């Protein structure tokens, strides 16, 4: 399979480094921006500046109708760059210019390019302001029309997660985190292959329906750590409705070289334990050898 994740804009272009740094494999990387000098600050191989003549590499000015109109401009190179995908993460925080304004615009593109689209996007935190909101609400609504499914990180949430100590540049470089484990929770268990990888089909079920998605992560070390993960997981603050109300749920469970089949297993019972009796439910295990005792659990839930 074909994979592809498109950073646009600023938040997506942090969520595409951290992605990079932490070596995720079996995707390739496009960077979208319109910020030449983010841009540049991109550690993947395409680089895509949209909207040159427009903006001249300035940035879309906070005006999602820029970005809109940047990502219009440059329609043609986007086509190119994304044919032949067969799945595409679109990446971006909504509320600025370049994300608000072009991602829907790239999202449809590889949708009309019958690419399965997924759509990962954070809804910018309250301290950020009025306009910001508003903007992001109009990207958030135009993203669902333009993806199959639309996965929505609220980021005020991350505010329950972090020390109430966090100065605010550490709050804005966990949401670049949480985007990144957004996308790499879906994209570790298609991209590459692991002992139990669940097949593309099914992947595309869960991932059809109508609605808003929402994630929710889970770390535990040590002794039940493959439960207290799970548990943490589907009550984690991210996950802003109960799981039980999802058709469709999808599980990652990511860890070092001395993950268990029980501990998968005592993982998966309490997601599908936690959600509707009625719901479509998978779940992969990646092995990632750079973790030594800590276990990841990532839960997708669809369809609300």
């Amino acid at each position: 399979a074909s994979i592809k994740v498109i950073g646009v804009g600023g938040g997506g272009n942090n969520a595409v480094n951290r992605m990079i740094e932490n070596e995720v494999q079996g995707v390739e990387y496009i960077a979208v921006n319109t910020d030449a000098q983010a841009l540049n600050l991109s550690k993947a191989e395409v680089k895509m500046q949209i909207g040159a003549k427009l903006t001249r590499g300035l940035g879309a000015g906070a005006n999602p109708e820029v970005g809109k109109k940047a990502a219009e401009e440059s329609k043609e190179q986007i086509e190119e760059a994304l044919k032949g995908a067969d799945m595409v993460f679109v990446t971006a925080g909504m509320g600025g210019g370049t994300g608000t304004g072009a991602a829907p615009v790239i999202a449809q593109i590889a949708k009309d390019l019958g690419a399965l689209t997924v759509g990962v996007v954070t809804r910018p935190f309250t301290f950020e302001g009025r306009k910001r909101q508003l903007q992001a609400a109009g990207g958030i609504s135009a993203m669902k029309e333009a993806v199959d499914t639309l996965i929505v990180i609220p980021n005020d949430r991350i505010l329950e997660i972090v020390d109430k100590n966090t100065p605010m540049l550490e709050a804005f470089r966990e949401a670049d985190n949480v985007l990144r484990q957004g996308v790499q929770g879906i994209s570790d268990l298609i991209a590459t292959p692991g002992l139990i990888n669940l097949d593309f089909a099914d992947v595309k079920t869960i991932m059809s329906n109508k609605g808003s998605a929402l994630m929710g992560i889970g770390i535990a070390t040590g002794e039940n750590r493959a439960a207290e993960a799970a548990k943490k997981a589907i009550s984690s603050p991210l996950l802003e409705a109960a799981i039980d109300g999802a058709q469709g749920v999808l599980m990652n469970i990511t860890g070092g070289t001395n993950l268990s089949l029980y501990e998968v297993q005592e993982a998966a019972d309490i997601v599908a334990s936690a959600s509707d009796q009625d719901v479509n439910m998978i779940f992969g295990s990646v092995i990632n050898e750079n973790l030594k005792d800590e276990i990841v659990v990532t839960v997708i839930a669809t369809g609300f």
